[PDB]
């Protein structure tokens, strides 16, 4: 996309959980589930803003388990999420760190998903003693996302990805270039 940003709409991930997702970097929170994805997809910077991932809704679904690979499952169940947040390449690098010129993370993913545990969706999405996994994304229409988004939280939040049609298309916008 504009910038050099990886913005697929479908693809394979990595996942993690995180706390504290009611300030993120779309400007905008939300009440459904929620996540955070790695920069190369979130199309902005730490500090720029929002970028065109934000507010897109993604189906993601878990089916293995990097740090146990001899599990088969239980998996937990396929979530959507809204992205609201970043995944920063620097201080999240064994899974954000994805650049243009090395597009995958140490998981071999080319996009990771860090799941907001706050609003539930980490809790739908991880078994149990299972807390970071591997597997799928597929963007979907927001109207298989249950949720409100919150207020704006400086100029220029923006969610507006929630009615754009699957990548590729632009609704909020990818700010300055992709890391390198
Ligand atoms: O930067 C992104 C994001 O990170 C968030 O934190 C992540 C963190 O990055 C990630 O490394 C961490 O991964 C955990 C994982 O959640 C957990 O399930 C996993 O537990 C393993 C355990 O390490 C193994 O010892 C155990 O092996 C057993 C075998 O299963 C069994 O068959 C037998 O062989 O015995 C073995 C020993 O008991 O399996 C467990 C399950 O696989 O350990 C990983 C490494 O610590 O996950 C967190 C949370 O997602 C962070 O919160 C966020 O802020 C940040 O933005
Ligand atoms: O008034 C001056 C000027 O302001 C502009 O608006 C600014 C606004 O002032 C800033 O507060 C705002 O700052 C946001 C950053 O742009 C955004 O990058 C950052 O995103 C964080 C997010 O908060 C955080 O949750 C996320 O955490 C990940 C962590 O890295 C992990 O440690 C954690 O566990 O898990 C998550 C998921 O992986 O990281 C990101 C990236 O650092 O959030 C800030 C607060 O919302 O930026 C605005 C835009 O520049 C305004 O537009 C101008 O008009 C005005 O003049
Ligand atoms: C070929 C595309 C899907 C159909 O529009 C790739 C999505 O990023
Ligand atoms: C859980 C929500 C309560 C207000 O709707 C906010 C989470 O961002
Ligand atoms: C995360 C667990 C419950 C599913 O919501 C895994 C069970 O499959």
């Amino acid at each position: 996309a504009t910038g050099g940003y990886v913005q697929q709409a479908t693809g394979q991930a990595s996942f993690t959980m995180y706390s504290g997702c009611g300030s993120p970097a779309c400007g905008k929170a939300a009440s459904g589930f929620t996540a955070a994805i790695n920069q190369l997809a979130f199309g902005s910077a730490p500090g720029l803003g929002a970028g065109d991932a934000c507010g897109r809704c993604f189906a993601l679904t878990g089916n293995h388990d990097p740090y146990s690979p001899n599990y088969t499952g239980p998996f937990g169940q396929t979530i959507v999420v809204k992205v609201t947040d970043l995944c920063p390449v620097q201080g999240d690098q064994e899974f954000c760190g994805q650049t243009t010129s090395n597009p995958t993370n140490q998981h071999g993913m080319p996009f990771h998903f860090d799941i907001c545990e706050d609003t539930g969706g980490s809790a739908k999405f991880f078994p149990s003693g299972h807390g970071a996994l591997t597997g799928t994304f597929t963007e979907v229409s927001c109207s298989q996302w249950s949720g409100s988004d919150g207020g704006q939280l400086w100029n220029g939040a923006c969610l507006s990805g929630e009615t754009a049609p699957n990548w590729p298309s632009t609704a909020c916008g990818n700010k300055g270039t992709a890391p390198s």
